[PDB]
């Protein structure tokens, strides 16, 4: 196994890359400036004559701290429920989600018997995942206790021993449609198993951060996302799932519309908090998408099949790059070949992750941490690696991937030679 | 007391009740007029303008604190420089929520523990807003109330509820044209305040400035305090957090929030922001920039703008109220402020709850008794907090000559036993 001319070969190989002085970057989960292109009439969508929808102004308070009836609508119609499930808020998913975390915190969800913050609560949490999730759920004072990441969603069986027996198992917090980094996408069978479990807290709650519902790069054979609400509502907790969604990656990242969806009741109990701090959401933001997306050529799915004739070849890019340097037999990588979202999981055959990383980076190219995807300091394997090939050109990804290629291969040399 | 008198009372109020009125003084939001003026805002930016700072304002990069231009801007709204400025999305009372969670979750900069663990009070300033109570109750908070005095709140009652117990972690009210007096704090008030001996080293003003630049009058305005200076320079740099809003500037709900404080501070409070958040609404921001910069005459020209629309609305609340109540204040006294939203009216007998009974039977929609202290701490039932702003002014005129009639039929009941 251990080979002095294949780490030489490797070393040249590595030499010839870092001598090109490169400046790329493969961790940015951003649109590329051709996606931000096709939503530039959101900008002047409304003007003096569209100031008035569902009988109230626009520029004025009155309208409820839920947002605007039309955004409620649409929004209803994204997420597969009513209109009195889902509330809109403003540009931030993850705020509404920091918002929702914090109110349980200081003052219990709805079937609750006190406040969250007084508990000791656990929140579950799916590895390889979303660095932002754990760092958002640590800030609010929530335990991390991981599952893995399986093909077609979750580990549910670990998630029923973690609820099953502890009352401070508050919940579980993961992406069900085309997951980050992975792009698992959660099963059915996984879905209703996960809405009807037995969790020993009679609040115990689902935080589907659905960032990827309709996030499609593949044009037949696509991924169809479950409903929490509905599947909750059937298996007899009608309160446990928040389902929460996104137009970031759909309008414009960081100016777009953060939402989410639940029962009535829990719409109620979110709306009282919110409206103590606040007289209500971007009423005008809300009206602009509303307009923006119902005149859209070919609705929302028009808009979404635009990004992926942008996206989707860079994701190909990824995979023809990769496969043709590190080969199909898996030697000194594994990787996801996903049909939706903004990452690929990468998994080096050797635990030299943060070699490659920082191999990289002396080539010209920035890759996101070694051990991002798992809890700060709890990443047991040194494998994963995420990669986000959405933002730059074709030309550029496919370049950042023979050095990261390059990188993965002298790695793995390393360490076969003791090195 | 006087029998007569009740009865010519009974008989003007019946006069009006008879007409079926369906007229509104307590909504504190601009009219259809204020919003008419910032119309341009909603296309101001365009497939051109698209870039801003160096920064695309359609991606996620920026930082936390907003955008530069906006930083810059609300410097000079909030007499500061960019760096102790943070501007976030539409509400200031949003901002102040999350200013004070993070306050209870983790503690302010220059704290020892979160504040929810040590049983905070607030001191609050009475007559009040109802949604600073409502806010702070929500949060965990026990309000200390502290009485408004002409020139701002009574700061010796707030050095003596501040002075020996380090519960007592600040004070929440605002320094200009207050909710609903219309009192601008004094420079020696505002001076003292930023120098007080609390007890906490983690003592906090959080002055919500709401009304900053919110003139009515063209000569002799108020002049409002910079308490990020006079916090600095009394040795508490980190003391206060100045909020304000552009709600009743631009669009009411579609604006910007934001709040000025020590450099540290915002640090601090973009930690925990970042924590939950990859940054606020870039293009609003800078929509606000272009539409506020390129206007006719400024900021100050557009507020000049707003009076021209609300001043008159004030007017008519003083030239109905004196000319059926008198000068003497013999059935109420009340303010005649110099700017911001609101007029606060003081019965003279304790009948406040029954005026608003009477007012909403007579199809007038007068804010509840009692909303202007904390919930069920109302010791006087005198208060009645009136929002003029919003409906026409001869709306205005008609809503306050019922409300006059009720005063008078609400004062002789009360002199006759009823």
């Amino acid at each position: 196994e251990a080979s002095r001319p294949a780490l030489d070969l490797a070393r040249q190989a590595y030499e010839a890359f870092k001598a090109r002085g490169l400046n790329l970057n493969m961790q940015r989960g951003q649109p590329a400036d051709a996606d931000f292109d096709l939503s530039n009439g959101l900008l002047t969508v409304l003007g003096a004559e569209d100031v008035r929808m569902d009988g109230l102004d626009l520029r004025n308070y009155p309208g409820g701290v839920a947002g605007l009836p039309s955004a409620r609508a649409l929004f209803a119609g994204y997420l597969d429920v009513k209109a009195e499930n889902v509330l809109v808020w403003n540009n931030s998913s993850l705020e509404l989600q920091g918002l929702v975390l914090t109110f349980a915190l200081l003052h219990g969800v709805r079937g609750s018997t006190g406040p969250w913050l007084s508990q000791t609560p656990k929140m579950i949490v799916t590895v390889p995942g979303y660095d932002r999730h754990f760092l958002l759920l640590q800030t609010l004072g929530f335990e991390l206790l991981t599952v893995d990441m399986q093909s077609d969603g979750p580990d549910v069986d670990a998630v029923e021993r973690l609820a099953g027996t502890d009352p401070s198992v508050k919940g579980i917090l993961f992406v069900p449609t085309y997951s980050n980094p992975g792009g698992e996408t959660i099963s059915l069978e996984k879905a209703r198993r996960l809405a009807g479990l037995q969790a020993a807290a009679p609040d115990f709650t689902i935080f589907a951060d659905d960032a990827y519902r309709v996030h499609h790069l593949v044009e037949e054979d696509r991924a169809e996302p479950v409903n929490f609400v509905v599947l909750a509502r059937d298996a007899g907790y009608p309160d446990r799932a928040f389902v929460f969604a996104s137009t970031s990656k759909i309008t414009f990242a960081g100016a777009g519309l953060g939402f989410v969806a639940s029962s009535e009741d829990n719409i109620r109990w979110l709306s009282k908090y919110l409206g103590a701090q606040s007289i209500g959401p971007n009423k005008v933001e809300q009206a602009r998408h509303v307009k923006f997306l119902t005149e859209y050529p070919g609705g929302l799915e028009g808009l979404m099949r635009d990004h992926a004739a942008i996206i989707a070849p860079k994701f190909r890019a990824v995979d023809e790059v990769l496969r043709a340097e590190l080969g199909e037999g898996g030697e000194y990588a594994t990787w996801t070949l996903p049909k939706g979202g903004y990452f690929i999981s990468l998994d080096t055959a050797e635990p030299v992750a943060d070699r490659v990383v920082k191999l990289a980076e002396a080539a010209g190219v920035s890759l996101t941490p070694a051990g991002a995807t798992y809890p700060a300091g709890q990443d047991p394997h040194n494998r994963n690696l995420r990669l986000a090939p959405t933002r730059p050109p074709v030309e550029e990804v496919r370049t950042a991937m023979q050095v990261v290629a390059a990188c993965i291969r002298l790695a793995t040399e390393e360490y076969r030679a003791g090195h």
